[PDB]
């Protein structure tokens, strides 16, 4: 079992147990967590570095210099205001004297550095920002993996994909720091913060296959994700967008839902917040899982409506290639016509597909239609279509849920 071989090689694993961050690898590293450091806010094993002063100090146990291969893996999510800074910040520091490793952020890039006793160093750089493209990873969870073969290469993977390699075999002795410090020493502002979760070190060089198993394991494949890669939750406001129309928000026009172009593509939090309600009554704010039944409530001009499927097809009972537009109802309640189900889809994720099984099996997608009974006007229209097997991989069927998140602040 690869996954057992993987886990057996862990020599540090920071995980939250009884509300403390501790090493659960079996090796008993000392973990000193700053009083103000927030733990377990999004993911069980996460921590927030939200300030200078916020620090976590790890002191590794007795098992001078690097003697063996190794890998380091964690997820990271870096706020917009931190990503947009042109400065450089050390985030994780494990250099003593002048040798060891460190992870830095600089101008929208993450950078891993390995430095020998003469201060010769090699770096791995990844531009996670892509100039703040709502297409990049600004404020989105992504999975980092560094692997080291001391008689070979140091490699940087992102979400299981190799991004850069550098020979390290030609460095002189790299002394190994028994201390690892998480935290930003620089003088950061209020909106500059980042989160890390599932930080692990392995005593071997993980293979790309091994890396993909860790990635798939820690992404939580049965948990639906919001736009940032956080778990999607009930009773939480989201701006829901279609993958094909990312600068359009959902809105009712004459009680037909359509997609309206953002007046300003740079502002994410635009439109009518939709709250997801559990059919089965779960604890408030509980995570939404793959396959859950859900009900969608829109806040529109300060009143709550339930989103429901149209009773009749769009060019109108129907069996063959039916297309239904959507609408709003002010009566909240468990109505089959307003029950949907939500499923994960997998490289490009953090998006979801939505289905309804009321009377006919449909999938929600967006395209151009004439959704008004008394008009031939076109509109980008979210619709529930039958016979959707050939559309199961169409981006028109992918939906994202943008939550107001602390790592992405928009002027008031
Ligand atoms: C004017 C308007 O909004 N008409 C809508 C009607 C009325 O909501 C319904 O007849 C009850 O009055 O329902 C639909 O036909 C439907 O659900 O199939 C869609 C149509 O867009």
């Amino acid at each position: 079992s690869a996954m057992a071989s993987i886990n057996d090689s862990k020599i540090l694993s920071l995980q939250n147990k009884k509300n403390a961050l501790v090493d659960t690898s079996g090796y008993n590293a000392e973990v000193r967590v700053g009083d103000n450091v927030q733990l377990n806010t999004i993911y069980t094993n996460d921590f927030k570095l939200s300030s200078s002063g916020d620090k976590i100090i790890v002191n590794l146990n007795n098992n001078s210099a690097i003697y063996e291969n190794s890998s380091v893996s964690f997820w990271i999510k870096i706020s917009k205001d931190l990503t947009n800074s042109h400065n450089e910040y050390t985030i994780i520091n494990s250099i003593e004297q002048n040798s060891g490793w460190k992870l830095c952020i600089r101008n929208g890039n993450i950078e891993w550095i390995l430095q020998d006793v003469n201060r010769k160093y090699k770096s791995l750089i990844f531009d996670y920002s892509e100039s703040l493209s709502h297409t990049g990873y600004t404020n989105k969870w992504f999975f980092v993996t560094i692997t080291n073969n001391i008689m070979g290469y140091m490699k940087l993977y992102i979400n299981g994909e190799l991004k850069q390699s550098q020979k390290i075999e030609d460095l002189d002795e790299v002394k190994l720091d028994k201390t690892i410090v998480f935290g930003i020493d620089e003088n950061i502002d209020e909106n500059q913060m980042l989160w890390i979760r599932d930080f692990n070190i392995f005593s071997k060089e993980l293979s790309n296959e091994d890396i993909n198993i860790v990635y798939e394991g820690q992404i939580l494949r049965n948990v639906i994700k919001d736009y940032w890669g956080n778990p999607l939750k009930f009773d939480t406001e989201y701006y829901i967008i279609n993958d094909n129309y990312i600068d359009r928000y959902i809105a009712p026009e004459s009680n037909v839902l359509v997609l309206v172009q953002y007046p300003d593509r740079s502002k994410l939090y635009t439109g009518n917040p939709i709250t997801i309600k559990s059919v089965s009554d779960k604890n408030p704010y509980s995570r939404i899982l793959n396959g859950d039944n859900i009900i969608l409530h829109m806040l529109y001009n300060s009143r709550k409506y339930m989103i429901i499927r149209d009773t009749d097809t769009i060019y109108a009972e129907c069996s063959q290639n039916c297309v239904y537009a959507l609408k709003l109802q002010s009566n909240l309640g468990n109505y089959g016509i307003g029950i949907f189900s939500i499923k994960n889809i997998v490289k490009n994720k953090y998006c979801s597909q939505i289905f309804s099984s009321f009377r006919e099996n449909t999938m929600l997608l967006a395209d151009i239609y004439k959704p008004w009974r008394f008009s031939f006007k076109n509109a980008y229209t979210p619709v529930a279509v039958t016979n959707y097997e050939t559309k199961l991989l169409s981006t028109s069927s992918f939906w994202k849920f943008i939550s107001r998140d602390p790592g992405w602040v928009e002027p008031p």
